[PDB]
């Protein structure tokens, strides 16, 4: 999924909208997360039913979301055969202290992090992909600039340490094994991709975010809420592909309503 | 009632669908008592007349409320000849320092728990059985896991104490005696079974709480508020009995309809 | 009076009603000082003629209330020829220093007491009868069950003391004569009864104050907001009378209506 | 006007009804200044005007109001020949460090006070009366009583103290001449009458205070928001009179609406 | 200008009516910055076209206001050739932390003070005229009443060093020449006169900061909100003329009116 | 652009009455950022559209607004081909801790500040231009005079200090190459134009900001709400330039309308 776009869709007709906009996958939900977080509604997995229906819509990879912690919830939909599992922090979180043992699953997961001792920790966990957290339903790009800036200077940090006793320190700080921070340290980035999430609203936002060091973007409910939904996704497609090209994100970026 | 379900209901016509749905037992009140908590209302035991219509309609046990401290609410219950009474948070206290004393009733009580010390100063009362204490009228399972983690860690850290000084320690301020306290630790466990309340509201959060160690679950008014109560009675069940089968968990939460 | 019921009432055919139902005395009031609390206003003696008329309706003992510290008001009702005075929290305190000098009076007052030092300083200035406080027109109990818990603790804890000048400490504290505390840890008790009264709702309530060792109750304005006064009224004695039995107080408690 | 019930009133017709119920005098006031004082306005002198023709409505002698430092409004209410002066916490003070020089003055003055402190300053700026604060409005006699008892008690406590020097280090704290205060000490009271002032409601009220101490009462506008004003106006005035006669009071206090 | 009045107006026709009633001068202002400072509006200098149609209609002498530190709209205020200008507290700040330097503008100004060291700060800065600050809008005189008082005291305390050091910190902690502060000690006074201003209601009012040793009165909108405006005017004029004679002001202030 | 103005225009329209009224350049937006802040609302770059379709309307220059930080819509905008580009805090930010790198972009860029480390962080980015923060969209001009007063008081604060160790140790904490401090320090100014921005309202505060020694004007969407903007503009413009006249100032603030 390097270089794609991963597109929230609510409906098979939105799927087949993202599919024809140039979209590497979806991600399939029953309500937007944002609307009645603001209601003080408990926000869980979406109905198995509703999942199939967009999975039979489409060719492309198909993603579905779980609570923090709810290891049922995973193993149901294990058993449904989606392509991806985001443990996210938009659901309601079941459990406050622990997380998914992702390790005792076959189908891979997302986790979101906002520093380096997080992303180690979902990674120690089974996580095969991290992303920035940032913050969902705003539209407001800082928060996911914010964790990608700080993920970056702490690994620069950490590899001015001379000292490996101080390196096993950090390490024990973090409650992660010292063999895995040392690997960060001698690559200089992450074992697995880091994509952006949370507040990506336009094709200027993906773009930036992929010239920052991201290898890939979400974008969420936003798209369908614009005057014009097709023309919008397929602009922010070519941003994230064009990302270092001035003269084609100016093209996308007119006239957009 | 071990792998069972308990379910809340307010008529008769309510208790039978929750028999016909396979529960192990039903709960009768005459109120819900969030509803109220909202409205700054007093919570008491229920009218015997509505309990005793409940009695007439099912062939299952029957469990009623009482307040924290009501011991003569406990007695006019026991005399009406309930199954099993319930010493309940949801309700609002009549004593702020003396829980019942159990022990002298001849019908079994269950009690909440946050925390390893909180049930077995329960269990030493002479509460029967432990449930986790959740957060009631709200859907959300997080406090129910909260609960059973707390207690489950708590039991492993005091396995760790080496000293039987240390432990004696920590009996006297949990204010229990020390032979309780050294019973659970050389079995792992409580000497009663501990059920799961408060939050639970589908079928994959019944067997989340069955795979983290709990005995049974209760569940509230929430099933009589669904576009299919039967449906999804049935479903929390089959959920509850069958809580380690993927397969099996898939297929009942399936077309569920609104919650 | 000991081992009865004294009902509020604020019309004569109120306490007809109250003595028909088995009360042994009644509360003559002209506004229920619950409801005038949250209009914030000033709650005082009730006009001697709403007093005089409801006296001549019944043929029980009739009680009226004073503000603290209010001898005046006192001095008019004991001329009214009122069998009690009641010095009262529940009306608007008139001073907040001192109480009425009882023993000048030759009419009987109750007063209410929280813990132990302010029932002795209560009795010392020449109360013949105390009452829990409670929570006055909440209808919670557990006020008035925290006051006679209190009491019954602060007895034993002194009882404990081997010096007898450590006694004498305890008594200056409370400001009484320590023959007076003396007498107390002798004896287990107060020289006085001591009621039940403010938020006692319904008969198992009554029950469970005279379980805890009370000898008698006072209920409120509650009786008759009811849907069937006369017949919650006489639950509440009958529960009374018959404390320490079961089967007659689920018999009493069921079927009563909104409350 | 020892023993005496002075009442206030807007109206010439209410200063007849309360010279026909046996009151000693009168105050006169255009504005109830608990009506408007939760209304956030400015309380000031009456107009002289309202006040002349209250005077020439009843033979009693009439009182009137001035603000808390207002020497001015004193001039013009002297100047009106008014029978005595109230400087007046009620009203809004002008001068919120200086009380009015009173001792310039020809016309005598009343004051309130809430301490034995407070009452000899006010003696000693001039006052030839002192009354209780209270609480003005509210019809709650508690603030009175309060005020009665911390006088009484401050003057037998000082009593007790055997050190000349020590009363002296009490006198220079309460800002007053230490022969003042001696005085106080010697005869038991203070050198002039106190009067009962503010939450003055029943007739069971005016005897209390008078049980308690206090030379003569006054009732505020309470008397004329009742269902039978003369009626309660007249059970005030025989209740001040005959304070220690349980069955008067009784008489009195039944039946009155 | 001594002893005189000065009444704000809003109109050419509220000029006329000040003058015919003897004010000294009038105060041009196209809205009352009171009723706004309750809006969160911003209040700056008045549009020159009406303070020009003000100078128009009367021949006593017309003042206008500017922002705290605005330079700019002293100098245009100037150029229109009006006779004073009020640097207000009562408009919005331009500068919060230095005011207009006064000394560079031939037309003189009036200023605002709380204290001696603000007064002096002013008068240093060149300030011809100093008032009080009261409290603008309100009605009540206690604010005005505090300012003169203060000044007056202060004084008085300085006089009291024995030591010209001690003289020379205060001046350096008040930020003014001890050339200034020594003058004033040496005479009692200010070098400049000192007005009366915010809060002055009644002709009893004006008197009274008369007596405390003012040397003349502003007054705000309140007198064209009165049932007769021009019967108050002249009344507080006679009373700011006439103000150490009792039976001249009783005449005045006898039927005045709704306020 | 020295001694000029700068419009804020959201039409076609608009802009060709900025050029008619004498504006030196105009800054085109989509949307009134302080009507958008009020409505909680993220505020971006606006529509290259919009851009083009004013820069097509007149002959002057034009200016475009990007959130902090965000590079890529300043480089969108440089391939718009505008003239400058503002780097705004009006908009929302995009980077909280780190500016955009302007001296890697053709187009000049102007920056905003309240104090001297700031205005050098600003420059050692590549900034052309510097302006006030001041208060958007309130019509307060005190913010601006602020920044302008702290920046002047900080460099002559600076040139007191006799140790080139001390310079050195402020441009530390400034986080500024030294020989940038030390231009600052031996000139008295900044090595780019300052021009005020942010709260200018009427021609009185244009001309107050250019006689406290800034370099221009810009005004911002105020001009288009009043009564007549082709006559406030224009008098804005004429204040600018001839700020020490005081005759000229007061004949275009006379009969300016509601602002
Ligand atoms: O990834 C580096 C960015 O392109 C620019 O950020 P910077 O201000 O740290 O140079
Ligand atoms: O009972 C233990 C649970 O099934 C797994 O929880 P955990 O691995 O996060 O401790
Ligand atoms: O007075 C004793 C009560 O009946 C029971 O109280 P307890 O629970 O503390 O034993
Ligand atoms: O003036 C004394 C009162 O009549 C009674 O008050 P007391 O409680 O201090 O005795
Ligand atoms: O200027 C002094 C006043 O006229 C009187 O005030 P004072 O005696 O309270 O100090
Ligand atoms: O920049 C100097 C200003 O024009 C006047 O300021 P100032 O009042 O501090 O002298």
């Amino acid at each position: 999924l390097k270089g794609g776009v991963i597109m929230d869709v609510v409906t098979p007709e939105q799927a087949k909208i993202a599919e024809k906009s140039g979209a590497c996958a979806v991600m399939a939900l029953e309500s937007i997360p944002a609307d009645m977080r603001k209601s003080g509604k408990v926000c869980r997995m979406s109905d198995p039913k509703m999942i199939k229906d967009i999975m039979n819509s489409v060719s492309i990879p198909v993603m579905a979301k779980v609570r923090i912690g709810h290891f049922v919830e995973a193993q149901i939909i294990e058993a449904l055969e989606v392509d991806y599992i985001d443990e996210s922090e938009v659901l309601t979180p079941a459990d406050w202290t622990h997380h998914i043992e992702k390790d005792k699953f076959k189908v891979p997961f997302v986790c979101g992090a906002k520093d380096l001792g997080e992303a180690l920790r979902r990674i120690n966990e089974g996580a095969a992909m991290i992303r920035t957290k940032g913050e969902a339903g705003t539209g407001d790009v800082s928060e996911a600039v914010k964790h990608i800036r700080r993920i970056t200077e702490e690994i620069k940090a950490c590899q001015q340490l001379k000292s490996e006793d101080d390196i096993a320190k950090v390490a024990e700080e973090m409650r992660v094994p010292v063999s895995l921070l040392k690997d960060v340290l001698e690559k200089g980035k992450l074992p697995v991709v880091n994509f952006a999430a949370g507040g990506v609203a336009t094709p200027a936002d993906a773009a930036l975010l992929m010239q920052l060091g991201c290898d890939g973007v979400f974008v969420g409910s936003g798209i369908f809420k614009s005057s014009n939904p097709v023309r919008l996704a397929t602009a922010v497609v070519e941003a994230t592909t064009h990302f270092d090209n001035p003269s084609k994100l100016l093209e996308v970026s007119s006239d957009l309503g």
